[PDB]
């Protein structure tokens, strides 16, 4: 079942978001833990 994007080591605990840099992921979450 085609799903998620494999590659980068750092993966998001929420979505299938993966990044090569840690700091990058950190900011990515800043949005996950926030909504209107
Ligand atoms: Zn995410």
């Amino acid at each position: 079942g085609s799903s998620g994007s494999s590659g980068k080591p750092y993966k998001c605990p929420q979505c299938s978001y993966a990044s090569a840099i840690k700091a990058n992921l950190n900011v990515h979450l800043r949005k996950h833990t926030g909504e209107k």
